[PDB]
Parts: structure tokens; C-alpha cells; sequence
């Protein structure tokens, strides 16, 4: 009752000069300055939501607030792709000398982010063991933990993250709780603050972003998380920036999200520009009519994927008999997201054969296009490691990975069937 | 003492809600009215420039405004590219039944769309000949005769009109001069609005964007042609598009350039849109700069051209034994443009040989990029007519067009020796 018109309208009333109806795109550096006063202002922080600058875009500023409403949140702040998100908000509260702890299950390049670039920035990710028990996170913090990090739905398994439990647990302790929710397409499958989250972060660039035409990325802040405890000096320090201010004082719940633009994106430049979040707000005008369309098509071939007699087995969360089916309906509704794994019978090989016969359906590395997406890491992406290494990181030789477009599902059906003979 | 700086601020002042230094792009197709009253207003064209619409874009609006400052003109008017801006001039102007004088030395597409679209919808355009003389024109016009047009450097003779006695002449008669100032980059190597012309035509999508990344094209109105003598009954008319409103009365002197707009415009559709539009806006930010590399590098090479064994001749009004040279003096200040011709003494084979032979210039069909352009008719652009309706066009076997860049003159010198070899 809402999401529908909040992905049409959040964010943006008709610009007073001309009255479009349709955002503008902003391809600017500068802005005039209305006075010296008004400039002195912007400088000092004390006008925020008003004067625009090289570090708040109009256009980029429309996805944001819409970002905010879509996840339940209070505000949002966007960056050139979700790596950049995941790091500027890691950056944000941790410093070198800090650590956080991390589910493993992670996408491949979020792995890789954590365990070498912050590794040698000083910034210590720990890792839970693969399942990620509420338990093992409060183990592994101590004075200096900055956040526990999970995503909506986990890199190689699919497992869904024990949600509801993390969160009251992070809150107790203190740890700001981070959630990936990429794979829950921008809140519409859901809203991990809504269920307690401190933060959460999103690659726009797949199912946001939707048509694969933008690498873009956000952080999104409830603006209900307590940063004056102690464990952020980051945030309560008086801050060298800005002579000496100090954020939770001026900004109160916002701290977070304030800093992050106003220190990390100043300093660090990972600015979003405007044409690209203008393709964003495209994409975003029909999240939910293809959220809708995608995981009906997963559901329909998960089940039909199953029946086919060179399937070994199919790994969908919305699937009656999955490990964590009872999640999926707590927390996605009975729609946990449009990737879906599943294994060949002919192994590596005939895994290889499904891909080169692909016509339809995409030869290619990334998730959440319109257009379904076929890749088979064992030959692929972790190609580089040995069977022994890969079956270590949870890929097995036999697995295709599919992220199911929008397609026809007959069409998807027809073409799947011919690849698989 | 102007053109520079009117070339980067004519037309725009920061959009008072974001104080923008760049102009916006509004790509969209509507706006949200105001009040039921301004609705009222913009559909009985009662509050002019005032109110957007599908026929009136803020970002097109950036660049007409400009161009008739350029022009020295009063008003302008984008359309989707050079040859709809001539239709749309020709079509404000006359209707089936009516004709107009031309000198037949036009650009390829202008002559077919004189000679077969124009003649299908009842307008004929009558030819002088090839001299162009003020007279011959005066003796092809008549009762019906709805204007006359002439280029500011006709093809393929690259011979410049007589402008001052033409324009004259066409006042003195009481017809609108059209002169397609194409050549003269948008008014900096020459304002035919200056020497007397009505009206003048641009394809915006050559030197003006200059960079050879939109196809863009422009009416400029001086605003002091007097439409009431009873050769316009169309501009005089009462409108019935418009529950018979007179545009010589509502709107003056601009009467023209309004009827353009809200009249042909709004029927036949040509908009131009606000990408294209911001895009040619770039290239007119360096116009000026752009022109004088542009004539001074084609001086040159016309000069080193001449001193080549293997050249027989070089065709370029600048140069100072050219037939029409006192006239790149009276109206280019010395500096006619950027294309030159030039004759191989080893002729139509030695001219296919050397664009085979090219590397740094582009073989293609057009002129007005930065980079340096070569095309050779005879075995191209007419190599589907025979030798003798060649000949009989002006296109002689051995010519070369050169539409020179802005490359440096040396490298230029060391590809042109070396295709020539
Ligand atoms: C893509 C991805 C990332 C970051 O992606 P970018 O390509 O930098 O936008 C982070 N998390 C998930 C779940 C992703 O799939
Ligand atoms: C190209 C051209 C035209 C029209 O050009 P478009 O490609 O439609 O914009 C008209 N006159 C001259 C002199 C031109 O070179």
C-alpha cells in the first residue's frame, strides 16, 4: 500500500523555474553563490539541506531522498558504485586500529575488499564462521569493533541471515549493524532497518539501477542508532574539517550520514554524477513491477529446473524444502531475491556445455540486469584456484549461478531446455 | 569586442533554484501548470516566453537565445537539424502554390530538398543561374515568390554571393532574403542579418557543435522585416490553429520566428531535444576559438596545397588570385570559411589513390568537425551520376573537398605529402 508511489515521487516536487515534470540533470561542478553569507554558511556546515555543492548534486540528491523513503530511512547518500558505498560507510566509523566483524558469506568482491584493501588500512575484518550465529558475532567483538557487516541474502549459499536475532543482538552490545539488502532490491523485497539494522548498503548498479546501464552505489541511514555510547569517537570527536565541530552535536541522529558526506565523500571523492543517477531514477520508477516480475520468474524456474532430468539439484530460499525456507518467509515475504543456483548432473563439463549454448541468456559476471544472466564460476571467476581452493570458498564444480530476468518464462523455459541437451 | 563572452553567458543566468552554473538538461516532455489561468495563458499564446511546453524546452531555450545573440539577431528557433530548419522557414513563409528564387550553388541535401520535396508539396523553387546575380533574382520573382535564398559560401564553387547588393534588392522588393550562414559558423565569420538579410538558417549540426556529436539545426530572426506589405497572407492571416488570432499583431516584428514556433512547429514536430541541445551549447562555448584555428589552419594548407607538385589547382576564396577575393574581404574580414577544394594533376585516380591513403584525415561525407575531413565526389558522394551530369554539377573528376580540423598544420602537412605520394 505506498512502495508504488514513493518509487514515482519520493524525493522530488516540480522544480519552481520551470516546472518539469521530470528531474534534471545538474551536469555541473559549481553553483553561484547567493551571498557571501550564504557561501560562509555552506563552509561552516550551517545551512545542510540548502546550498548545493560539488559534494551534494541536485539530481543526485532526488535519488537519495527517494533511496531513504524506499528503504524506510531516515536520509541516504550516494556514491560511484556499492563498493564505494561499503567502503566510504566502513571508513566512516573505523579507523586504522579498528576492526569489524563480518559474515563470510560474502560477494565476491566484498571478501576481497575487506581482507586485503581494509586489512591494509589498518581496519581488522574478523570472520564468523559460515553460519553466522549472533553468537559468534558478540564472540568476536571487543572495545574497538566498529560493525558487524551481513548481507540480505549470502554470496555463494543464498542463505538468508538470521535477521530479527543479529539485530536485537548488535543493539544490545552496541555495534552498529551494517546489511547489504543489494539482493533486496532497494526495500522492496525488504527492509533490514525495518527489523533493526543501524545501516544498510547497496550496489544500485544491479536490480536499483535495473536495466544494467549504471555502476552506482548508497548508504542509507535509519537515523535511529545510538553513535554518542562511546564506541564512535569517529563520530563525537570535535572534527578537524570543520574547526573543531562535532557532528552529534550539530546533527543529532543524522551523525552518520552527515559525516559520511561531509568528510568521507569530501575527502575521499567517490562523487556519483548526475546523468548516472538520472539513468538510477529511471530504473527506479518501475523497482517494483520488476521485483515482482523477477521473483515470480525465479519461483517458476526454480520448480521447473528441478523437474529436468540433467539437474542434479537447485538451490532457491523460496524453494518448499530449503534449509532456511522458514526464513525466507519472515523476511522476504516467500520472495528471497532472483538468483538461483543449481547444479548439473554432467558436472564442470556439461555445466561448460549449458553455457556455450546459451542464446538468450547471457554470458556474464553480473546480477540484476532486466535480461537473465547465466555464469558458471568454476570455469569462470575462480577459475584462478584450485578445485581445492574453490571447494573451500563454497563453489562446486557442477554449480551454475543464474540471475533470472524478465524475460517470457516460456521463452526462458525454451532456451534453458535447449541448452541443457 | 563581445562575441567571446557572449558565446559563454548569452542566454542563461543561474537557475535561480540551484543556482547552477552549467545550464540544466530537462529531459522531459511536460510541466506541470501553474494555475488553470496559465494554462489559459500558454494556450492563447498570451504569456510568451514565459511558460514551457513541448514546443518551448528551458535547455533549447539556452541555446536559440544564444545564437541570436551570435547572429546579432533578435530570436531563434532549434529544430532537429539544418535541413528542417530550412523546411521549417520555407514551410512558415509559403504554401502550395507559392515559389521561391534560389541560387542553384547549394549543399547537396538543400538542392533535393528544393528540386523533389518542396516541388511534391506545391512550391517551386525557381534557379537562377550560376552567377547569382540581384537582378536575376528580381527577374524570377513574382506576385507569388515567397523569398529568396542564398548560402554564405555556395557549393561546390565555394563562391560567396553578393550580398549587400542582394540584400538590398530583396528590400527594395519587399521579399525575405534567406541566407543559409552554415559557413559562416554561427555568425562569427560573418552576420548576414547585418548586410540586410530577413532571415537567417543554420545546420548547427557542422561547425557551430563543431565536434561532430549532434545533428542540430536553427532559424534566426532579425526582427526588422516588415511582413505586412501583402506578399505573407500566412503571417498576416488570422490563425486557425489559433481561433483566428493575427501573429502580426499579437507579436510585432517577431512575428515570424513566433509563427515558426507555435504553428509549424507545433504541427510538423522537428523538436530538438535537450541532450542535443546542451551538447551543441558545449561546442558554442569555444566557437570563436574554434573558427579562428579552423580559417587559419585552411590558409595554410590552401597556400602549402599550391606549392605540391601533384596538385594542379586549389579552390579557396581566401586565397589571393580567387575570382571573388574582394568579397572574403568585404564580407569574412578575410577568412571564408574552412573547406577548400583542390585538383590532383593525376586526376580521378590519383584523387581515389589519395583518400586511399589517408590516415590521420577521415574519409567521410561532411564537413565541420574538429578533426580535418577529406572527401572526392566524383567516385562517391555522385558516383551514381554519369561524368557529363557530373561535369554539368560542378564536380570535376580530380577535385578533393578538404574540410580542415584543427589538428596541428605540420601534422596535417605530413599526412597530406605523404597520401600524395
Ligand atoms: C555488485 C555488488 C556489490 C558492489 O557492487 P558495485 O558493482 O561496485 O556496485 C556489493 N554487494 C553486492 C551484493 C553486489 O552484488
Ligand atoms: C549540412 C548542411 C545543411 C543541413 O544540415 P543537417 O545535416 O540536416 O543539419 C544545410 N546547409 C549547409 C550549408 C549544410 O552544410
Amino acid at each position: 500500500m505506498r512502495f508504488e508511489t514513493l518509487q514515482l515521487h519520493a524525493g522530488y516536487e516540480p522544480e519552481p523555474t520551470t516546472l518539469s515534470r521530470q528531474v534534471p540533470i545538474y551536469p555541473t561542478t559549481s553553483y553561484v553563490f547567493k551571498s557571501p553569507e550564504h557561501a560562509a554558511n555552506l563552509f561552516a556546515l550551517k545551512e545542510f539541506g540548502n546550498i548545493y555543492s560539488r559534494i551534494m548534486n541536485p539530481t543526485v540528491d532526488v535519488l537519495e531522498k527517494r533511496l531513504a523513503a524506499l528503504e524506510g530511512g531516515k536520509a541516504a547518500l550516494a556514491t560511484a558504485s556499492g563498493h564505494a558505498a561499503q567502503f566510504l560507510a566502513l571508513t566512516t566509523l573505523a579507523q586504522a586500529g579498528d576492526n569489524i566483524v563480518s559474515t563470510p558469506n560474502l560477494y565476491g568482491g566484498t571478501f576481497n575488499q575487506f581482507k586485503v584493501t581494509l586489512k591494509r588500512l589498518g581496519i581488522e575484518v574478523r570472520f564468523t564462521s559460515r553460519e553466522e550465529r549472533p553468537e559468534e558475532f558478540l564472540a568476536l567483538t571487543d572495545e574497538k569493533t566498529r560493525a558487524w557487516w551481513v548481507e540480505s541474502i549470502g554470496n555463494p549459499a543464498l542463505n538468508i541471515p538470521d535477521l530479527e536475532a543479529l539485530a536485537q543482538a548488535a543493539r544490545e552490545k552496541g555495534v552498529a549493524l551494517i546489511v547489504d539488502n543489494t539482493f533486496g532490491m532497494g526495500g522492496y523485497l525488504l527492509r533490514p532497518l525495518a527489523w533493526g539494522a543501524a545501516l544498510v548498503t547497496h550496489s544500485l548498479t544491479k536490480w536499483v539501477g535495473g536495466h544494467g546501464a549504471v555502476i552506482a552505489g548508497a548508504i542509507v541511514d535509519g537515523g535511529n542508532f545510538p553513535w554518542e555510547g562511546g564506541r564512535y569517537p569517529l563520530l563525537t570527536e570535535p572534527q578537524p574539517g570543520y574547526h573543531g565541530l562535532r557532528l552529534t552535536e550539530a546533527f543529532g541522529e543524522l551523525a552518520f550520514i552527515v559525516k559520511a558526506r561531509v568528510d568521507g565523500l569530501r575527502d575521499q571523492g567517490q562523487a556519483l554524477g548526475p546523468f548516472e543517477a538520472w539513468v538510477v531514477l529511471l530504473g527506479m520508477e518501475t523497482l517494483s513491477l520488476r521485483a515482482e516480475r523477477h521473483v515470480e520468474n525465479t519461483l517458476h524456474l526454480a520448480h521447473w529446473l528441478l523437474e529436468q532430468p540433467q539437474v542434479a539439484w537447485v538451490n532457491y530460499p523460496g524453494l518448499p524444502h530449503h534449509p532456511h525456507h522458514d526464513r525466507a518467509q519472515k523476511y522476504f515475504k516467500g520472495k528471497p531475491g532472483a538468483v538461483l543456483t543449481f547444479g548439473l548432473k554432467g558436472g564442470y563439463e556439461a555445466a561448460k556445455r549449458f553455457i556455450s549454448r546459451l542464446k538468450l541468456i547471457s554470458h556474464l559476471a553480473n546480477v540484476g540486469d532486466t535480461r537473465t544472466l547465466a555464469i558458471h564460476p568454476a570455469s569462470t571467476t575462480h577459475s584462478q584456484l584450485s578445485p581445492e581452493e574453490q571447494a573451500q570458498a563454497g563453489v562446486s564444480p557442477e554449480m551454475v549461478r543464474l540471475s533470472v530476468g524478465l524475460e517470457h518464462v516460456e521463452d526462458l523455459k525454451a532456451e534453458l531446455k535447449e541448452a541443457l541437451a
